[PDB]
């Protein structure tokens, strides 16, 4: 019946198999370049060409990441009011490549003198490159996600759900490629060759759109709507009556989806802190060697999470697209976010248990292992015991990560698409920054949880339990908000 | 509108304030007597009048508890087919008082010779008394709960929801009275006076119904329905067609509510194990003294849980009857069970954290404290640190315990009321027994979690984490079952 019809829709892609693979490949290459920059920025800045202090490099990376979140709302508005999505993404990719071209030249010893030969050694060029890269990334992220789902939007709302699966899969495949191959070359072979590859990736990602301009679905720009709902918004949030035709409906949609985005700040707060502290714990756990180029990169550890995601996304798809559809289970995009939050809390609890075990074991004996150029003191507890953690968050990223994008896409006005995604990725950055502040809070002398690269004297288990409690409170609040919204 | 109407219904009781207080008082007295028997049965059996071994007394108490669960389905059937609820409860209370009269006589030194003067010293009389008490308790429990809600059933389904709140409140008040006063006298003053009081409670509970026979709502017995849906059930589970008039509907209801009861076995499995191991942990924690009669009873520790429940039930009622009704939040009786399971899992995790802290602290120093007539080795960690546990389960008993009874009452055929409650209380016993088996499982030499009254050498934290995992899996399964049922 209806189920049969929906399963038949799941039979999507179909005609448009080109228009999609192009977007998937473009996002893969863009993510590969982004992770190539982000993985080893601090090592590059604190090295031979640049004599920046560790604090300066950390602040530079923090500003670069913050720019990629702050520029998203403005990148989305530019792609809706003044330009189309295709042209905006093309301009953003051109700017991203321009910012890309700076780092290989600085890495090269011959061309470094031309740029900055004659505190910070080469602050202007590096800052300009980082600003350009951040603006390009912010404009691409806020615009590629709705542009890709535009091709599959005609076949109802299950084709856009299948597309957002292989979009996340391509993102994670690009992350694996960048953090595995490029991050290895950047630290073992040379920085020139390690930074030339992501530039070539950006160059190839630009060619794909030019080749695929004949198969994409475009929408004419419309800034009149933005003017109507920004300039004369203060004149009113509802009850337009005879004045205005249906723009009051999209004003209602905006003011109704803002609270859902606001209630998701603690989710990102916990999620980014889990990204950081999980790697912190992995560094202090027994890591086996691979050979008899040395000192495997620390970025490889992050790969672990994404390594799960790939193996889950096909499987899940099959074992979720029939199984959960013919039974009418979990159809909405908000209950899936709730399930993701539940599994985030479970992962936090598992991490706390493992950290308590590690802190109990470390009092007996400790070994030294080198990662990069620094030796960490680790207990004699195998790294693979951290596998149960990464499953639970991985399942979370199966549910909460994709469903968040689906909700941001579907529950948004047609005119302001790619601008609601801008707010989504901006509130993600706000959550990341408040999470950094939370980490700074528990590090004070009054609490002393994170008073000290060795964490054998820091109670990471209490931090994990606090994150679990925050995630539980967020789960309850989000359940209430989702019920009220529906 | 509709909300207003429902809030007005909440304005219940109203006319029937007598018919209810009578049921509440009867259940209070019955629970006081039951907890008077259960609290100190082992101490009585292993003492001066009786020279039973500890294993024999434990087996006797286990059989007594198992009888109270096994007799529930048959007690409910007797109250529906052959008798009315009022007459069945009166007969059960008479039998309960008859079984009650045995223990004071055995405790008294003069009358002990008349009963058993001339292995187990007085097995026949004690076994007969325990059998009579168990049958009486089983028949009362399966019949008092639907009889009490019968008075308030006319004013829609919010009066039966308010009644089931003050019913649980009266149960917990009776538990506090029995475990605080009676359990104190049974161990400090004398067993004769400590067992005379619950007999007087049973006697008073019998008088209340005789006084309230003029204000109760009764239903004529109907065994023809039981014959129709038992004897010729094998002839068919649906599609009756011209044969039968609407009994196929109640057959459908039975076969549709059986899976929900089956999926609740792990809930009771975890809940009873939490009842036991929480007291086990409380015994090994620093307990302050009260005076300068000595050796406060161990049963007082159980009081802790119920001590919360009282303070929650009024408050909750108010802060849930307006607040959660005008907002249309959590109206069904199964989502409340799901919330209770969530809080059970959270309590298990908190208990595991506290147990890990206690096991870390015990390695430094240990103190000795006497409870009853046995000294426990306890860490120097305050007992009140166990408060966060008992809140989380207490909230659970606010949601899962009451809503389970509401679902058992509402989702049941009109003819088989008090027989579905029999199955409810029987599956509760099945869950209790499988929980006892689970505790016996983790005590084997292969696992060794509970290899040994001192638990300083037993990993209770791993047991708590296993209970939390079981509760999470039960939460997921129950969510799926509840969605399919609705
Ligand atoms: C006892 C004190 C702590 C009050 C507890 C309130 C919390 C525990 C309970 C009470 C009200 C509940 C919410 C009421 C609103 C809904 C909508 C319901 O359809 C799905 C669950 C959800 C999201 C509930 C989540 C849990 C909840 C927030
Ligand atoms: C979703 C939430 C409720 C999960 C519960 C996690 C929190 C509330 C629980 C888990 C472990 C619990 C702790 C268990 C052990 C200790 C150590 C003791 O020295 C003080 C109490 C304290 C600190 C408890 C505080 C509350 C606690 C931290
Ligand atoms: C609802 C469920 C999933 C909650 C998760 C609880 C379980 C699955 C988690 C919580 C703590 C985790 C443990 C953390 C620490 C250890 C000790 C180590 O020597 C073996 C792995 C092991 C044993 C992990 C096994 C999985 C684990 C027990
Ligand atoms: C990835 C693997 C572990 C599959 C995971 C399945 C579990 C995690 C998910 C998938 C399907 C989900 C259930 C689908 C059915 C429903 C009905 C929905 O309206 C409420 C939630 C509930 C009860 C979901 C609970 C969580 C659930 C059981
Ligand atoms: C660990 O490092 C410390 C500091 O250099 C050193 O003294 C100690 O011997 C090292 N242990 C091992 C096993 O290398
Ligand atoms: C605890 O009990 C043991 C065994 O009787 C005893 O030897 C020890 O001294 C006791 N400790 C205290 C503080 O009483």
């Amino acid at each position: 019946r209806r189920a049969a019809a929906a399963a038949a829709a799941a039979g999507a892609f179909a005609g448009r198999r080109a228009a999609c693979g192009a977007v998937l490949l473009t996002e893969l290459l863009e993510r590969a370049a982004f992770y190539g920059i982000t993985s080893n920025l601090v090592l590059f800045l604190n090295g031979a060409p640049f004599c920046w202090e560790g604090a300066q490099a950390s602040e530079a990376l923090l500003l670069f990441m913050g720019l990629t979140y702050l520029g998203s709302p403005f990148g989305g508005w530019l792609a809706d009011a003044r330009l189309g999505r295709a042209r905006a993404i093309l301009l953003s990719l051109a700017l991203y490549l321009l910012g890309m071209l700076a780092f290989p030249l600085l890495a090269a010893p011959a061309t470094r003198a031309a740029l900055c030969g004659s505190a910070r050694c080469c602050s202007p060029a590096t800052f300009a490159g980082l600003v350009l890269v951040g603006l390009g990334v912010a404009t691409v992220k806020a615009n590629i996600t709705p542009f890709g789902a535009d091709q599959v939007k005609d076949r109802g709302p299950e084709a856009t759900r299948r597309f957002f699966n292989w979009f996340y899969w391509s993102i994670n495949l690009g992350a694996i490629l960048s953090l595995g191959g490029i991050a290895y070359i950047q630290q073992n072979v040379s920085f020139v060759t390690g930074y030339a590859i992501p530039t070539v990736c950006v160059g190839l990602a630009f060619v794909v759109f030019l080749c695929g301009q004949s198969v994409f679905i475009t929408k004419p720009p419309d800034g009149s709507a933005f003017t109507d709902m920004f300039k004369i918004l203060t004149y009113s949030m509802s009850h337009g009556g005879p004045f205005t035709e249906e723009k009051v409906e999209d004003v209602k949609a905006l003011v109704k989806i803002v609270p859902v985005f606001l209630a998701l700040i603690p989710y990102w707060t916990v999620y980014f802190q889990m990204q950081t502290t999980y790697v912190l714990q992995s560094l202090h756990l027994r890591i086996p060697e691979i050979s008899n180029p040395h000192t495997l990169p620390a970025a490889w550890l992050t790969m672990f999470d994404a390594v799960l995601i790939l193996l889950l996304i096909p499987l899940k798809d099959k074992l979720v697209d029939p199984i959960l559809r013919r039974h009418g289970l979990l159809p909405s995009s908000l209950k899936r976010i709730a399930v993701g939050m539940f599994f985030v809390m479970c992962s936090a609890f598992a991490a706390g248990i493992l950290e308590s075990k590690r802190l109990n074991l470390v009092k007996e004996k400790t070994i030294n292992q080198t990662i990069g150029n620094v030796v960490y003191h680790a207990a004699d507890l195998s790294l693979w015991w951290q596998v149960p953690q990464y499953l639970l968050i991985g399942i979370s990223e199966i549910f909460a990560s994709i469903a968040g994008l689906e909700f941001a896409y579907s529950a948004a006005p047609k005119s302001m698409q790619s601008a609601i995604m801008g707010l989504f990725f901006f509130f993600s950055g706000v959550g990341s920054f408040v999470g950094s502040g939370l980490l700074a809070l528990v590090s004070i002398k009054a609490i002393g949880w994170m008073s000290s690269g060795n964490i054998n004297g820091c109670y990471l288990n209490y931090y994990f339990f606090l994150l679990a409690a925050i995630q539980g409170a967020t789960l309850l609040l989000f359940l209430i908000i989702s019920v009220k919204y529906d």
